[PDB]
C-alpha cells in the first residue's frame, strides 16, 4: 500500500493497492489512492463532470463557493461536486508545482472522482475500484500522456455546421428554416442542423404544428442542396407536462422513495430524467436515433446527456451502456454529445461539447458571480472550460460551440468574437448560427473565408496561440 | 426489481416487482420493495394504522400529515415510524381511490410491511426481508374483501356477550363492588363478566391488590356460580419504572443498542416501558400469566397494550407474532381478545381484535383530537372512524368495536350518538357493555337486554 | 421613589414609593412603580389573573411559569403580558406569604396595574398613569378583606336564582325547546330564566336566528307570564371574520400600530377579533344592544367575553371602564352579570361577576389543563380553584361561582364533586343551574328545590375549609 | 386620531385623521398617520417605489413581497425601509383598486411619507413631523391626475432632443472618440450632445481624466460650434473609498450613529458611499460643481445617483430637498435632468426626471429580475414597467423614459420591443438616444432623423394601451 517512486525526476510517495509502469508515468490500482506532491502545490486542476461544468485551475486554499440556485445544480455538474466543502473533480485532477509542472492523477475507468488539496491528490472510485494513471512532468505532456490511455474515436475532420439555436432559439418553424436554408446553402457548409424547437415536447419527439409537413420532408430539402441534415434531441429528458411522463410513469428515474430525481430547471420548468438503467427506455431512445436516420438525418446532436448519468459518478456505468446502444443504432452517423459526461463519453462520441453554451454576450455577471454559476451561457464561460479541455483532441472532435460573425443581435465585441473564432480553427470544429440575412456584406465574406480555408494554428502555451501569424492570448479572461 | 405491465380490473397498470402471478381477486407480487403506478389521478389514500388505536381512514395525500403530540405518546399511538415520517405511510396495506370510486389496493401477505402512498404511486416496503403482496383494482368493498381472504383466519363461533368493568369504574374497582355489580348483571343475557384494569398491584405484578383481599380465584368462582364465564384483563409486556419487576429483572426490559430502555408511551400518569418479547424468558413468564389465569378460573382474557411486544413497529412484528403464538398455545381454547395490538399481525391468533381507539362517555375530546392532533385518544368518534375502516376484517376475526353505552347517567353521549355505536356492535356481532344496571333507567334496561338478543335479520 | 421604613404587622417593612399615608388595616402608597420588601423569606406568591377565566392561585415564585398553549388562545385566557413573561406577574393585586400563614398584600386602588412577585420583592407597576396602592401585613383573610373595602362596591340586594340554558344545551337551543323547559322550570323557586349563547345569528349580528322565529321579545313575554324575569346573553365587543359587521364596519375593528386586527382568541372553531371600545361609535352601538334587550323585555343580561373591550390588557382598562360605564347607564337598574371580564376593573359596574373558568360536566380535561398548560378552560376543578381565591370580592359584587349541577344524566361529575360546587353557591348566595327538570331524577328534583328554597348558613374556617350548615367541606386536596 | 365618515366618489368611506377639508378632486387630510378603509374588497395595491429606478406597479396585496438580493444593492434600488419590511409599503402615494377598476388614492402633500397597502386598509405614515394628505376615489386616471395637480410643477417648454454617450460606450469614452461621434451626430436634429459617465477622474473628483486631455470646456466649445448645447453627467453626492475626496475630507462622508459610513450600494465593482447632504460645506461644494459646469459651457446637466443625498429614505427627503434647491439655484435656467432620484421629492426642482430603471440592449436579465428578485436592474422590460406607472407626473416635470434604441448592431432587442420604448418617447416627448450614427444601417439613420424631426400625436386609451400616430400599442402583456 505505501510506495515510493521516481516520477519526473522527483520523489513521489503514494498509497495504492498496485503499481506498474505505463507510457509517460505509472498505472495505479485501488478503489481509493492517495498521492503526495513533492512540492507546495500552488494550483489544483478542477475538472467538472459534464460539458457545461467548470474546468479550470483553482487555488485549493480557498473554499469552493456554492452554486445557486439549488434547482440548477443537477444541470451544472456532478451534484456531489457541488455539495462538497472540498475541491473535488471528475475523472482527473492535478496539482501544479512552483515551476509549472503538473502532478496528474487520472482514472482509466468509469465512475471516479479526484480530490485536490495543497498536500494531496486523492482518487476515489464511486463504485468498484479500477486503474489510475499517474504522471509528473510538463503540463501539456502529462495531459497528453493520460488522454492516450483513454478511448478514441476520431472520424476524419469535423463537419462544417450551420445550427439554428444561437439565433432563433426555440422560435423555429419549417417555413422560416426553408428561407434560411436557401441563404445558408450558398456557403461552404456541410451540415444544416435543426436545433431545439421542432418537437412537440420532451419525450414527444415528433414535429409540432410549426413543422406541418414533417421532419423527413425537411431533411429531403436539405439534401437537395448538397447538405447533410442534422437534428437535435435531449433523449433522456422529460418534464411533468410531457405526455411520456404521464403515459409511462415507470420510465421516470426515481429515488429510494419513488420520487422523480430532479434534473434541473430550464424552459421555465423543472426537468426530470428517463431511467437509462431501464432496458425499455434504452431501446426507445435507440429507436429515436433509428427514426431520425430513417427521416434522412445523419448528423445528430444529443443534448442534456448528464440526465442518463444521474446522480453523478455513480451513474456513469448506466450512462456508458445506454450511450453504447445509441452509438450502435446510429451506425456511422455523426453523434455530437452535449451536456454530456466528458470522460465517460470518449470512444462513443464523434464530437463532444467541452464548455458552457456561448451566448451573444461576454458574461452575465448576475449568474456568474452573484449566483456563482460559471456553467451558464456566455462567451467567457464557454472559453474558460473549453481552454482546459483541448487535450481531448486526440480522443474526439472537440466542439468549442458556434462562432459569431454578426454584430446585429449580438452584444459581443469584435476582439471577443475573434477569441472564439480562433478556437474553432484550433479544434477544426466550425459552426455558426448566424442567419446570412443578419450579416453585413463584410461579415458574409468573413464567414465564407472561415468555412473555405484551413488556417494553421499553433499552441505556444496554455493560453497563447498563433493562428495564422496572429498571436491570440487568453490569459486575461481567467 | 423487473419492470412489468399488466391488465388489472380493465386498466393497464405498470409496476415494479420481483415476481408476479395470478391470485383470486387480483395478482400477487413478490419483493422487499414493490412499486405500483395508478392508472388514474388518485383522489385519496387509505391510511391503515398499525395497531388497534391507530387511525384508519382515507386521507388526502397532497396535504402533509400533522405531527402527533405529545411526543411521549407516539409509541402507544401507532408505528413510531409512521408518526415521524413527513409522508403518508400505512401499515401492511394501502390503497388509492380513482375518480369513479374504485380502489387500487396493495396489501402485504407477510409480516413487517409498510405502504407509502402518494397521488401518483403506491410503494410497499418490507422492513425485514422480502415477501408477498396482493394487488387488486376494483370496487372498494370487493377489493378489501378479496385481500382479507388471503390473510390468516380464526373465526370462533359467535363472539361472547361481555360485561366489562372499565368504562364505568375505570381503575376504581374492588372485590366487594364487583360482587354487588355481578348480582345485578347476572339478570341479563351476558356470557362473560370481565374484570378490567384495576385488580393488579402493578404492571408486571399481576397479583391481586388490597381491594381484592380474597384474590382472583375466589372472584372467578363467584362469577361461575352464577352461570357466567369469568374474564380478566392483562397488559403482559408493559411495565413501569416503579414496578418491582422492573427492579428485579432489568434484563427483561426492552433496551436499545445503547442499553437504554425503549419508551413505550405515557399512561396512568407515568412513563411506560416494555418487557422484551424477544427474550424467551419473558415469553414463558407471559405464558405463565395466561396459565395462572386459567387455573384461577378465567377462560376469557383481554390482552392489552400488545403493541409493546412489537416495538419499534414493522420491524418488531416477527417477534410479536412468535410471542403471541406462545400465548395462544398456553390459552388453549380460552377466548383471547387482543387490544392495543398490531392489527394484521394478530390475525389467526386472536379470537377478538379491538380495531379502534377506546370509546369514551363523550363524542370527542377536541383538545386531544385537534390541538394535539392525536386521533387515537378515547372518544366515540375516534372509535367509530377507525372501526368503520376495518370491518373488512370480519372474516378473519371477531371485530371488537369496543363497548356500547346504554346509560345516560355518568355519560355525555347523546342518544343519537349512542345508537351509532350500538348499530356497529349489531353489525360485527361483538356485544359488550360496562353499564352497571343500577345506573340504568328502566327504559335503558330494556334497550340493553333487547340489544343482547339475537338479531332478527331485515333485508329489502 | 423614596426609600421608606414601616412597622406594619408587628414587622418592619422596607419599601420604595413616592407617598405614604395611613389607611384602615394598613397604609396607602403612591407611585407609578412601588417596591415592597418582605421582612421574611417568602414561600408563596398570590398570582391574581386578569379576567374571570384567569388563574387566581398561590404559586411558588421559585419555579418558572409554564407557557400556556396554544398561542392562539392566550388573548382569551389572561392579560397577554402575564402570559408572555418569564417572571410571575399578577393583575391589580399580589401578596407574599410568610411562614405563619400571614400575607403581605400589595393592591392597586386604580385601573391598569400589575404586580410582580419574587421571593424577596413585591413590585407594583401601573401601565398608564400612576396611582394609589393598598399595602397591608396580617392574617390572609383580614388583609384581603381590608383591600376589598377600598375598592368600588355595587351590592344590588341579594343575588337572583337563575336557570341558565348554557350548561345543558350549549348552542343547540331553540324557541320551542326553551318553551317546554320554561314550563318545567317555572315549577321551581327560580327568579330568572336566562337564554345563553345560541339565539343569535352571529357575533355582531345580535338578532334571532331561524330557531327563534317569533323573535326574542315574544320568548321574554312568555317567560314573564310564568312569574320569571327574562335573561339574555351577549358578547358585545366580539366579532369574527365571517361576521357581516366585520365586513361592513372595518373601522370598528380593534387594530394594532400597523393596522392589523388585534387577535382576541380562538373559539367556536374560528379566530376571534375585537371591536374597539375606545371608538365612541362602537360603545354607542353596544349600549344600543343593551337598550334593544331591555325593550324586548329582558332585565337580566349576561355580558360575556368582556376582556375583548380591554385588550391588550392592563393598558386597556381605562377604555374598558368608560365603555362599561356607558353600558351600565344604558342598562339602568337591570341586572348585569359580567363574564370573561377584567375582574378588578369591573367592580362598581357589575351586579354579578364570574370569578372562575366555566364549570363543565367533568372534573378536569387533562389534555388542556396539563398538556396544553391551560388552567382557564372549562372544568369544575379549574372553576373551583380560581373562585376559591376571589371570594373576598363579596364585599364588592355578587360573586358568581358558575352553575351547580344536580343531574347525574349527561354529566360526568361525581356526587362528592358536585357538592363542592353547591357549597360555594351557598357561601356566595349566587344560585344558578342549567339542569333541565326533565333530566333530573325525583331525588335530584327534591335536592334542587331545597337548594333554591333554603338559605343554608356557610362559615369559613380557613382558606380551603368551610362549614356549610353542619358539615365541614374541605377543598385543599384539589391544589 | 378622530374617526370620520365620508362620501367620496359616491361611496361611503371610513377614515381616521386629525383633520379633513375639501379639495379639488377629493379631500385633504391632516395627520402624522392616517388610515382609510376601502368600501370594497381591494384587488390591487399601487406600490410606488422611492426613486427613479424603484419598482412602480400594481401588486397583489395578499401575497408577500420577495426580498431583493444581493443585500449590498438594496440602498441603490429603493428606500431601504420598503425593502426590509414584510408588508407592502410605497413612497409618497399608494392606492387600492376596486373590482370596478377605480382607485382609492392616498397621497402625501409633504416630504417624508410612506403609504402601507393591505387588502382592507390604506395607511399613511410620515417619517418625520406630520403633514397633509390627499384622498380621492374615482377613475384611476382622474385621481392620479387630481393628486399631481396638488404637487409642485416645473414645466420648461418641451424636452430637448438629446444624444447621450452612455448606452453605447458606457464608461469607455474619450475626448477623441467623442469628437468623431459629435461629427456624425451633428448631422441629425438633436438639441443636446450629452457626455455621460466616464469623463471624470473619480467620484468626488469631478475633473477630466487622462482621456480628456484638453479638458471639458474645450469639449463644450466644440459642441456649441455645431449649433448644439453641451450636456454633462455628475453623481454629485456619491463617493467610493478609493476616491481622493473620501480620504481628503473624511468629515464629508455621511455616517451612521457609530461613525461608520452609510452604504450607498454596489456599482462599478466597488462599494458606494454618500456625501452628507446635510453638511453645508458639502452642499456648497456640490453647488460649485454646477457652477463649474456652467462656466465650462454646459447648460444641460444629468444629476445621477441622487438618492444618496436622501439616504436613508423618507427621513432624508427634507435634507435632500434643501440640497437640491441649492443646486437648482446654482444652475439658474440650465436644464437639470434628475436620475436615480427620489421621484416625488424632486418635483418643482427638476426640469426632467427619470422615472424608471435604466434601459439596456436586452429585454430582461432573468437572473437579476427573477432569481435575485431585483426589478430595478437595467433592462427594457424593467424600464417600461415603472415608467408606465409614472406617466401621470407629466404635468409636473418632463418625464424621461430613458433613451430609445434604433440600432440592431450591438443590441439584443427585437424591433417590436424597440418600438415600445420609441412609443413612450413620443408620448412623453422626451427624445434621447445613445446610438452612434456609424453603428446604424442606412434605414436606421432615416428612422432616427424622422423620430427627431416629426412630432407624432399620441393618445392614451387605457392604462397600457396607446394610439401613437395610427398604430395601437399595447403594453399589458409585459406586466
Amino acid at each position: 500500500s505505501h510506495m515510493r517512486l521516481n516520477l519526473g525526476g522527483a520523489e513521489v510517495f503514494l498509497r495504492a493497492e498496485g503499481l506498474e509502469e505505463a507510457p509517460g508515468g505509472v498505472r495505479l490500482w485501488g478503489r481509493e489512492v492517495r498521492v503526495f506532491p513533492p512540492f507546495p502545490a500552488k494550483g489544483f486542476f478542477r475538472h467538472g463532470w459534464q460539458s457545461w461544468s467548470l474546468a479550470a485551475w483553482v487555488d485549493p486554499a480557498q473554499a469552493p463557493t456554492p452554486l445557486l440556485p439549488e434547482a440548477r445544480r443537477p444541470q451544472a455538474d456532478d451534484p456531489f461536486l457541488l455539495e462538497a466543502g472540498a475541491w473535488w473533480g471528475s475523472g482527473v485532477g492535478a496539482l501544479r508545482g512552483p515551476d509549472g509542472r503538473a502532478l496528474l492523477l487520472g482514472a482509466l475507468d468509469l465512475g471516479a472522482r479526484v480530490l485536490g488539496r495543497e498536500d494531496l491528490l486523492l482518487g476515489r472510485y464511486a463504485g468498484k475500484g479500477g486503474a489510475w494513471f499517474l504522471a509528473y512532468g510538463p503540463e501539456e505532456e502529462v495531459f497528453a500522456a493520460y488522454a492516450r490511455l483513454l478511448p478514441r474515436r476520431l472520424s476524419g475532420r469535423p463537419p462544417r455546421v450551420w445550427c439554428s439555436w444561437y439565433s432563433f432559439y426555440t422560435r423555429i418553424g419549417e417555413d422560416l428554416l426553408l428561407r434560411v436554408l436557401d441563404e445558408v446553402a450558398a456557403f461552404s457548409f456541410e451540415v444544416f442542423q435543426i436545433d431545439d424547437g421542432w418537437q412537440r415536447a420532451l419525450g414527444d419527439w415528433e414535429p409540432n404544428d410549426r413543422f406541418p409537413r414533417g421532419m423527413a420532408f425537411l431533411a429531403e430539402r436539405i439534401r437537395e442542396r448538397g447538405l447533410r441534415a442534422g437534428l437535435w434531441f435531449a433523449p433522456f429528458l422529460v418534464t411533468a407536462d410531457s405526455p411520456l411522463f404521464q403515459k409511462r410513469p415507470d420510465w421516470v428515474l426515481r429515488d429510494g422513495e419513488g420520487r422523480p430525481v430532479r434534473a434541473g430547471f430550464n424552459w421555465g420548468r423543472p426537468l426530470y430524467a428517463l431511467d437509462a438503467g431501464n432496458e425499455e427506455v434504452v431501446e426507445w431512445a435507440a429507436d429515436l436515433v433509428r427514426k431520425a436516420l430513417a427521416w434522412g438525418y445523419d448528423y445528430l446532436k444529443l443534448d442534456f446527456l448528464y440526465a442518463a448519468a444521474l446522480p453523478g459518478a455513480e451513474g456513469e456505468a448506466r450512462y456508458r451502456k445506454a450511450m453504447a446502444r445509441l452509438r450502435e443504432a446510429a451506425g456511422e452517423a455523426y453523434l455530437l454529445f452535449c451536456g454530456a459526461p466528458v470522460l465517460a463519453s470518449l470512444g462513443l462520441a464523434d464530437g463532444l461539447r467541452v464548455g458552457p453554451d456561448v451566448a451573444p454576450y461576454w458574461d452575465n455577471e448576475e449568474r456568474s458571480f452573484w449566483l456563482a454559476d460559471p456553467t451558464g451561457p456566455g462567451l467567457r464561460n464557454a472559453l474558460r472550460s473549453t481552454l482546459h479541455r483541448l487535450w481531448l483532441m486526440e480522443n474526439v472532435h472537440v466542439d468549442p460551440d458556434v462562432v459569431y460573425f454578426r454584430t446585429r443581435f449580438n452584444l459581443l465585441s469584435p476582439e471577443e468574437m475573434r477569441l472564439q473564432e480562433a478556437l474553432a480553427h484550433f479544434t477544426g470544429f466550425k459552426a455558426t448560427s448566424d442567419p446570412p440575412s443578419w450579416l453585413l456584406p463584410e461579415e458574409k465574406g468573413r464567414l465564407e473565408a472561415f468555412l473555405a480555408r484551413e488556417v494553421p494554428v499553433r499552441r505556444l502555451g496554455p493560453y497563447r496561440f498563433r493562428v495564422g501569424e496572429e498571436e491570440v492570448d487568453y490569459a486575461p479572461l481567467l
